[PDB]
């Protein structure tokens, strides 16, 4: 029979293995082996160190299941729509498949955020009267909204970019228009080859670029990644849809993936089985022959013995792919091998993408204290007539949004009410770190080889609680003074996602790049080798995809590579629905 | 004989054979053998790609030695000052013994820079006409430096932090006075275990933080680094003394050290042999045996046979031993042999400096337009009471700092005036990165392989051209559109510190660490491995150094370790003047 080795057990990994076996590719006396480095609670309470998976993970307070609980990875959908062919499609149809339907429930934000920007106070709707502190005429007194808008539509001029096909042409074929007017990017210039940054700071100024990136919404991608891909992601056209979420976490979807993978599997005879807290160590091909080395959790960086394979998932992210390659980069490899991570043509899409680091503090409070009376600037959470929110606020500090998810439990446990604080971006990372260590204490472990999301939500420190409550006392009252009024959390624990072996909260598309020529052909990158034997060694997950900020960009490139490499059929209807961008 | 063999041919390397041979600690029949991954140019026109060395490249224009220069990498040193025992005191050592003494210069600073802060120009001395457009009561009306020096007095209180051992002192012992008002750090905290970034935001709020990022002097450092040695170098009370650069460019120092090293060396009959395009590939220990592999620098990643050493020296930064280290870190080690960069604790002390990114944009033109009369904001490069200058301008934009180098040519006919545009931080390395790659062209090597500064500064495409002429257009005319009446440049050129070998424009120690410790002990890093056989195996340079802004670092830390462990007498008086902390 046939063996599918996969390596990494996140959303793409486990997607996989479901898709394998439930298509009916994987047929009585094949194998399906998944690894991964992590040791997630597939198997209930007790059975793993945190919910699965990967940048996935569903926290309850107190680790009780019944508890109130913040998503300290990713924490939301875009439920499909096949009338407008727009929304998570894989997310939404495998949801469906798991039986989870009936468990999505609406993800509310607000209309009316409040924006703490240079020490002033102002709910958006409010910026007619009182302008933002930004020396940026006309764009001051709108929402940034209406600047990213004006920003892309100054880019694609009057290429059509309001469908997924139409968007992922102007990756690769989009200009700038005639009519753009700029000392530093000519008409007509490649968009693909600009810097989303550089542009809009060519076109709005250092105080309009920083209006757009202190006060625009969290979905709106602001750092220096592939301008043609930034204008039609931020325009007036950019794909959109419902926010949803599945009630008792996203986490779930995953361990259902999982339990629904191995039900299947006995169903079918076949052979699946999880290997936890066990990494792929080194990687290479023997022309269409994977050989691999696996490590354990406890010493990572050294190999056993050399397996091989005909198929290979590498399931996992940049910096994942990264520690995989360093393992060979130095290394005297066997006569007639070929070290594919290493090889020019990989190394060079792989850097077809750039980094944005994240941090995300979960703090739950015994009381909603954001909503006392006497709060000088309460989010703005529940109109008359409309349904409750979750916020953001948005702000010019390093804590550039907060989300209110109150009591989200059935209701059943004491009640806890639950914030999240967002800190990302390069400017910040090395704001966060230090406080992620006791200020009675040296660091103790080195920083590249702190695995903490892999191993789940660490506890906050008391200056990372401090630090927190310093803030969002500036952010509701204006008064540093403030961090009195508010009370100390019940539990607060962080996730680091620039950490090894995550690296990065988020992946963006590259300037210099053709993004879809990177989409096609880096999923088996034996294609990037010339005169290379095709091997059965795929690279799959969200950064590397059209849909970077989502759950839905892992499954459609792992759902690629089964239908391009395994001639499987599609659970999606792609007629409108491009799962990678063609070129 | 006794051998000597020293990886990386910059500063600290060079110092290190010169002092070997005039001081005679290797005596005819030794032998001292230099690797350099680079090419750089020690026999002059036609010897190398670049000047000498490491991060320190004087770049002439046009590649003419008597035409007007620009400093691409390090420009200037403080004097020493025996008398108050202030300032670089092996720097001005080794200018004198070298016979260069005859080229040093002032480098003055202008006393009124000009800032352009949130698109408003005002002359620094005019602040309280034009305050600040911050929201920092008083401080927007005070030159940023006041801010520094108050936030450095909140954090040292009663504490002596004006000599070196004080100060020294303070980073291991240094705590917040009993006084200190802060809701996120009590009275008596350890100051080296607080981020720097993270207290001074704490105490100044985002905008006093911010105006000082974006209005503070050259020198001036707000990174996350260690808070206690933050608060005595960014203090009323910071090491000073009058700058200075040798005239022709700091590059000749480099120069001199090769060439006297070769010529002392030939006379004392030792075998001084430097090889340029060979790297240090990977290094372990077997007892006291340097074990080691170099690598071509046109296959840099395959390691020869191995050879041996007693006597083993990495004078490279973090990045560049991080690199040696990834060689041996995944591989299957002979018996009996220790991977020395790869034991826990080498691995956590050299976590103990945090990185900055720097890129430099050098531009020289036909003629000084910044001084013509219809400039509507001239840099003060002149004043009726004080010598010329080469200011900065100061500003909150990706450019943030410039200085003025105007004609510093010796013999042409064609002088051209010179400009320095600095970008800084991680902040900002995603916005410079995407402007090194023509707008017509992809990507085509990957970023951590392009060893850009190793070979030299890299041609200016047209839109990083283009993006400075237009920050100096809104810097000095207040108007984009203004771009057009700048001269293009006769030559741009830039360096960009970010990319490997470098990885880092400056080192700053870490918050969480004992400085003094780290500085003393990873020196011979088999002295923090437990049961290691100590071996004559060294790290220096100005990473792990009490001067890390400077050469003087570099120079520090290698005479520590002639004194330490070859016995050598220093050349410096350490009566008030410790080449390293003690603890
Ligand atoms: C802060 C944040 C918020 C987000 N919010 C949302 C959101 O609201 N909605 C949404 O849909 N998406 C969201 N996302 C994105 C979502 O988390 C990712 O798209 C998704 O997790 C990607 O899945 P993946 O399988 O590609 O990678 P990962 O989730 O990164 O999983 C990779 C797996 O590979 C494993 N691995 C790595 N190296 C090895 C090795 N050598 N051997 C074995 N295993 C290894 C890892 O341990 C991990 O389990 C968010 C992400 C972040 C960071
Ligand atoms: C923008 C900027 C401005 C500065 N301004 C000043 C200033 O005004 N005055 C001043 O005094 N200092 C200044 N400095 C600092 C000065 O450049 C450094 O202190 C100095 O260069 C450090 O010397 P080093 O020998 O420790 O390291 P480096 O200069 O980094 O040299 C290390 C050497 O090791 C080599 N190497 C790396 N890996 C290997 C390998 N595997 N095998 C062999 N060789 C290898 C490198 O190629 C390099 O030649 C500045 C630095 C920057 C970036
Ligand atoms: N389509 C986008 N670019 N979305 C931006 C990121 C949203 C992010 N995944 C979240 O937590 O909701
Ligand atoms: N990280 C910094 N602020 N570095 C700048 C320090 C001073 C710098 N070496 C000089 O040329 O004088």
């Amino acid at each position: 029979g046939t063996t599918y080795t996969i390596f990494g057990a996140g959303p793409a990994g486990l997607y996989t293995a479901w898709r394998l076996v439930t298509g009916g590719k994987a047929v009585a006396g094949d194998t399906i082996q998944l690894y991964e480095w992590g040791d997630y609670a597939f198997d209930g309470p007790g059975s793993g160190t945190r919910l699965p998976a990967g940048r996935i993970v569903t926290h309850f307070c107190n680790d009780d299941p019944k508890q109130s609980y913040i998503e300290a990875g990713g924490m939301r959908f875009i439920e499909w729509d096949g009338t407008k062919s727009q929304g998570h499609q894989l997310v939404t149809l495998t949801i469906q498949a798991l039986g989870l339907s009936g468990k999505v429930i609406d993800f509310n934000t607000t209309d009316n955020p409040l924006l703490f920007l240079r020490e002033e106070h102002i709910y958006q709707n409010d910026l007619a009267t009182h302008p933002a502190p930004y020396n940026t005429p006309g764009n001051n007194e709108q929402p940034a909204a209406t600047l990213f808008s004006n920003i892309s539509a100054l880019i694609t001029g009057d290429a059509p970019v309001s469908t997924r096909t139409q968007q992922c042409a102007f990756y690769g074929s989009g200009r700038l228009p005639s009519t753009f007017n700029s000392f530093v990017y000519p008409p007509g210039s490649i968009a693909g080859n600009i810097g989303y940054w550089n542009v809009f700071y060519d076109q709005a100024g250092n105080e309009g670029y920083e209006y757009a990136a202190d006060a625009g919404g969290y979905t709106s991608n602001v750092i220096n990644w592939n301008a043609a891909n930034a204008a039609v992601y931020n325009g007036e056209f950019a794909p959109g849809g419902a926010f949803k979420t599945v009630n008792g976490g996203y986490s779930q979807v995953f361990v259902q993936l999982y339990q629904q993978t191995l039900a299947a599997a006995q169903e079918a005879g076949v052979a699946f089985t999880l290997t936890q807290r066990t990494r792929l160590h080194s990687v290479w091909l023997e022309d269409d022959v994977v050989n691999y080395r696996l490590a354990s959790a406890e010493n990572p960086f050294k190999g056993g013995a050399v397996q091989t394979t005909q198929n290979a998932f590498l399931a996992m992210p940049p910096a994942s792919l990264d520690l995989v390659a360093e393992a060979t980069r130095y290394a005297d490899m066997p006569e007639g091998t070929l070290d594919i991570l290493n090889a020019e043509g990989v190394q060079l899409y792989m850097d077809g993408v750039i980094r944005q680091p994240s941090m995300r503090v979960m703090l739950f409070f015994d009381r909603p204290w954001w909503t006392d009376a006497d709060v000088p600037y309460p989010p703005d959470l529940t109109s008359d007539g409309a349904p409750n929110t979750f916020g953001p606020t948005i702000t010019d500090l390093p804590l550039r949004q907060v989300y209110y998810f109150g009591n989200n439990s059935d209701g059943t446990a004491n009640p806890v009410y639950g914030v999240l604080a967002s800190y990302d971006d390069m400017q910040y990372v090395q704001f966060w770190q230090e406080l992620e260590i006791d200020v009675g204490e040296r660091r103790k472990v080195p920083i590249d080889q702190d695995y903490q999301v892999l191993f789940g939500p660490r506890k906050a420190t008391d200056t990372m609680i401090r630090m927190v409550l310093l803030e969002l006392a500036k952010v509701h009252w204006g008064d540093p003074n403030a961090a009195h009024q508010i009370p100390w959390p019940v539990e607060a624990i962080f996730n680091d996602f620039s950490l090894n072996p995550f690296g990065a909260g988020y992946h963006a598309w590259a300037a210099h790049y053709d993004i879809c020529d990177v989409m096609q052909r880096i999923r088996q990158p034996t294609g990037l080798v010339p005169g290379a034997t095709a091997a059965n060694l795929f690279i799959i997950g969200e950064a590397y995809s059209n849909d970077q900020a989502w759950v839905e960009g892992a499954f459609c490139t792992a759902e690629s590579v089964l239908v391009d490499y395994y001639g499987m059929t599609t659970i999606a209807d792609t007629t409108n629905y491009p799962l990678i961008c063609a070129c």
